[PDB]
């Protein structure tokens, strides 16, 4: 009986293995958009995906995760709000069952259709396990979806969907390269938070982009016949796969952007 997105097992079941899920900087948060203040510090984000060499695709039964090589510095999220430099190790979505939700953050409560997340860790904490247990462990970079015009640059990902239906399938998945993912602005709200999904680790700087992508009906409808289950079990649609977003607290969301 492992946690998931389900009446038994979801979100607001989490605290009873995870009691961090109740703690002082938790994510997602609603971006109230009016009460972040624009901060002339915040240097622009510097993102450096040129090297990225992406490597696989993975239905870990809760999203898919597209993997990349982090063992060089070849994809470095930098600038922004961060100190130093973060590497990136893999991306997911997180998506509804309708166009209506889906996203994690919202924005003054609008709830997107889904939402990207490029995590990338510390390199002064020389990998990812050992990043999480850190306050400034983890950056980021989270990206709204809006269902409109298809996203090009997605289309090698929705693609290779039917191959990892069921949870544990992986397949190779190379020379993807996550720069088709961006917007054109990278004017963003950044917060410090946690993971959104168990261990809800609070080691994340969260840094939220304002505009979203766009992609078509059809791509999120493929992400939509994906399976929580493995091969052989019950199936039950991947779907709903997002946490609510929890009491800002202590906290202040800063805009790069006035
Ligand atoms: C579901 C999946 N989570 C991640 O891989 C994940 C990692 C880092 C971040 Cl920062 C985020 S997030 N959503 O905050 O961007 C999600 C997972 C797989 C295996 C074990 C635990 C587990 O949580
Ligand atoms: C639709 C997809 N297209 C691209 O990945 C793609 C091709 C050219 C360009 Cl320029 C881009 S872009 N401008 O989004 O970065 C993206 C695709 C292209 C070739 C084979 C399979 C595919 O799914
Ligand atoms: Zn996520």
């Amino acid at each position: 009986h492992h946690w998931g997105y389900g009446k038994h097992n979801g979100p607001e079941h989490w605290h009873k293995d995870f009691p961090i899920a109740k703690g002082e900087r938790q994510s997602p948060v609603d971006i109230d958009t009016h009460t972040a203040k624009y901060d002339p510090s915040l240097k622009p984000l510097s993102v450096s995906y040129d090297q990225a060499t992406s490597l696989r695709i993975l239905n870990n039964g809760h999203a898919f995760n597209v993997e990349f090589d982090d063992s060089q510095d070849k994809a470095v999220l930098k600038g922004g709000p961060l100190d130093g430099t973060y590497r990136l190790i893999q991306f997911h979505f997180h998506w509804g069952s309708l166009d209506g939700q889906g996203s994690e953050h919202t924005v003054d409560k609008k709830k997107y259709a889904a939402e990207l997340h490029l995590v990338h860790w510390n390199t002064k904490y020389g990998d990812f396990g050992k990043a999480v247990q850190q306050p400034d462990g983890l950056a980021v970079l989270g990206i709204f979806l809006k269902v409109g015009s298809a996203k090009p640059g997605l289309q090698k990902v929705v693609d290779v969907l039917d191959s990892i239906k069921t949870k544990g399938k992986s397949a190779d998945f190379t020379n993807f390269d996550p720069r088709g993912l961006l917007p054109e602005s990278l004017d963003y709200w950044t917060y410090p938070g946690s993971l959104t999904t168990p261990p809800l680790l609070e080691c994340v700087t969260w840094i939220v982009l304002k505009e979203p992508i766009s992609v078509s009906s059809e791509q999120v409808l493929k992400f939509r016949k994906l399976n929580f289950n493995g091969e052989g079990e019950p199936e039950e649609l991947m779907v709903d796969n997002w946490r609510p977003a929890q009491p800002l607290k202590n906290r202040q969301i800063k805009a790069s952007f006035k």
